[PDB]
DNA sequence: CCGACGACAGATAATTTGTCACTGTACAGTAGAATATAGATGCGCATCTATATAGATGCAAATTGAGTGGCCTTATTAAATGACTTCTCAACCAGTCA
């Protein structure tokens, strides 16, 4: 039970090291210097314009690591792809 | 004189509200979907029915042609016309005369 409940402390102060699949740490300096993004689904049923239901959104966000200040989204019924 | 209760004033923690610091937890692709049933509706194919017969037959008038049966004055003469039958159809010698 104690294993699972463990906390983490966190980045504290104006200094951010992105861990990479590579080992590689990216240094994050500036504003736009890594972006970052993945998908989620939401928790609303959404309905046509005639009121039946359709399915839950497909929402995407872009952030800046900097700022993290939110940069771009797309919200859709559409499927992750590399379109969206 | 002694004991008990109410008025008024004074001090106080419980209650509520606010502020502040530390923290468990969700963000991590995901429940609309699969699988039965009854109940009504529609298209297709078969399985009868009821009507509609024209051809064949039987029969009964309606002539229709072809039969058959029943009823009737007669004898002489004469003429006319048309017919039939019968009969007949020799040849030279002997006695006058101009
Ligand atoms: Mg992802």
């Amino acid at each position: 039970q104690k294993a699972k409940s463990i906390r983490s402390p966190g980045w504290r102060g104006t200094t951010l090291s992105v861990k990479t699949r590579e080992g590689k740490d990216l240094s994050v300096d500036y504003s736009n210097h890594v972006w970052q993004c993945d998908h989620t689904r939401v928790d609303v049923l959404l309905v046509d314009q005639h009121g039946e239901i359709l399915s839950r959104p497909w929402l995407t966000t872009v952030i800046d690591t900097y700022s993290r200040c939110i940069m771009g989204i797309n919200l859709g019924f559409d499927a992750p792809s590399s379109g969206v």
